[PDB]
């Protein structure tokens, strides 16, 4: 009588990564949601979907809530409600180290990879720098496309971009990095938040109070600092 | 060009206190607003108002924003917009230490002092315990009335009630104890927040990112712990 | 499992105030000792004495330690040992605002109130200004003595004098003030410290390490800033 | 004008590191002494010495003061005086990562390397584990001796041991570390302090006031948190 089912994406470190249904997930979103549920006195069970499928999954009540670096945007608020944001949302351009692109200005006329379902395609085109957007359903496909030079660069979450540049290869310190960031991070949307259906305002309100109490007792800061 | 005129109340410790000009304004709301403006790279100038006068003042654009333990409520959302809450909002019943009222259960058929402009008169009525609401424009007048039995008890901000519980004026250890809390704190509204007119959504969105940034680097926790 | 009984004075804000046997005592000395015992993993029990009675109390082993704005002086080192100082020690001359004494230079041939037991009687005499020391067992009386024709001024702890000049009533500007400081603060002794009997060197060394740890992690600065 | 010559060691990161003659000196001790000298209104000139050479140097008045992770002990206090300690003193056993030693019990009957001049040889023998103490004049010679299996382990300052493993080497993403710590840190002495000849008590007392002042205004904490 107090168990929640949370939908999260399958792969977008450091927010969350799914390693099979018979193994626990890990990442910042996982740990945050986990903590919020214990404060709600409710057990927590996660359900991983491909990012873009999260929207219909929530609408069909397959899950009670969704947390997957979900950026609060006006377009999404037309069908869903959000909790207080738990983190500022910024995008970041990333490309391979062997790329001639080195400045935010060199992105002109380039093909940009984007994760299907995010507001990033819109961000790229709104810049009006003659760019073409390639939609990728999985982050793995997008990074593969980048490696295969199918796209010149990719616009993804800032913390996700930083993760990759410091994670691939393992010893980039000795062998050198595979990725490099282009330009500074870009403010987009109104923060990452927990999403729900409009009629779940009672649950969202309880989660907001919990988020405020976590920011007040240091729990939020401790977790946030461990990751970022 | 970035100068902000902020309206706050004249007396409601620990949120803000206007002693005239011997130190101007001091309190949690003051420090928080100043930090926010510092990060916005804007000059901050405060204008102190009797709580009640803050609403028409903002509606008349006499100030750009208002911060004064302002609770997000559906009623106020009808004519104003709010930034992300910076603290959980809770009300608290208080009375004279030597009052026949001993527990929360004794709060029926009584006169309750309330600060005019807050959602507390509505809170008292909603609890429907045949209590009469007496409106006080100033906190000091509500406290004086409580002592002189004009009212049987008062409903105010939790942190404010705690403040009066730890000083009145100095060492209230001369027969009695002055004030005493009745019942546990009560959840009301959706948190304390910075208020503005609906058409100031751009400025509210900047402040929201600042709050998230302050929460991420420890600045928020530091200030919060300093006071509560 | 140390279990300590700490002697402190009855009244000397902002160091300690024993507001009767109601809500115990509070102040910088109280908060400091509390935190030290917590880190020492030792239970902490306070026993309030008239300042001058602390010396014989400690010597007679009535208390284990003494914290009461106790200045490290060569005189006292003859019968007691001290922990590392937790703050610099300074004295300050004070009088009523309506006093004719305007400058430090006016303090000659006057009756100077001094808290019995402190090194201040010695300081007044050392300055060789033909002043007469008038002993006061209690601080309150010393303060009253500045208005009942008992003394022309008093020499007390800087922070204490500063406290009294900055207090009375609740907003000393809309109604006024009553006490004023004469001259700049005077360096005296080698700091305020926790005092013990000579054979308690083991306990004092444990305390010194805790003080260093508090200063290293920010705990000391936070407490110090909160009061001064 | 007022000129002070300060003796410090040649190499013991993070306390101090001397890169050469026309080379600058850096480290926590360096920064702390320079700040103290500014506050004393004294010029600050460092002279680097092999650690053990500092004692005769100070005694022969070659320098006015000595700052070099110098620990306050009963033995040294008999011939020198110390300022208030600026940090807690702790030692730490360290050995090669491949060493069979892994706990305190494993240290029984081993050769322990110690920096000549420190109280570490005395500490080793006081722990009675039947160890042979090998004296090293320089930290680099000691660590080399350890790597050359001339000693089975080494006892040194805690923060230095900590440094040797967060920097050995600098291309160890997975190459692993060259050392490992044996046991937890051990409390030794009464803290790191500035040393002087017994007749220099006036200067030491001025320094003590300056340390207290640095701790009160945040200067100390700022500098400390930068290294530790």
């Amino acid at each position: 009588s107090l168990n929640l089912t949370i939908g999260t994406s399958k792969f977008n470190p450091p927010f969350e990564v799914w390693s099979g249904n018979n193994s626990s997930l890990y990442g910042f979103d996982i740990d945050l949601m986990q903590e919020i549920c214990r404060r709600l006195h409710a057990t927590c069970t996660f359900e991983a979907y491909i990012f873009d499928d999260l929207f219909p999954a929530l609408k069909n009540r397959e899950v009670d809530l969704v947390i997957a670096s979900m950026i609060i945007t006006d377009e999404r608020k037309k069908h869903f409600i959000f909790s207080l944001p738990y983190m500022e949302s910024n995008s970041q351009y990333i490309t391979t180290v062997d790329s001639k692109i080195s400045t935010f200005d060199d992105l002109h006329g380039k093909k940009i990879g984007v994760r299907k379902g995010t507001p990033y395609a819109r961000q790229v085109l709104s810049e009006n720098r003659n760019n073409q957007v390639i939609f990728y359903e999985l982050i793995q496909d997008m990074l593969l496309g980048l490696s295969n030079n199918q796209v010149d660069a990719s616009l993804m979450d800032y913390e996700a971009a930083k993760y990759w540049m410091a994670s691939e290869p393992y010893a980039y310190k000795l062998i050198g990095k595979k990725y490099k960031l282009i330009g500074k991070k870009i403010s987009i949307g109104e923060g990452y938040s927990i999403m729900a259906n409009p009629d779940q305002f009672v649950l969202i309100k309880k989660i907001n109070k919990i988020l405020l109490e976590m920011e007040a007792d240091g729990t939020y800061l401790r977790l946030y600092s461990e990751y970022f």
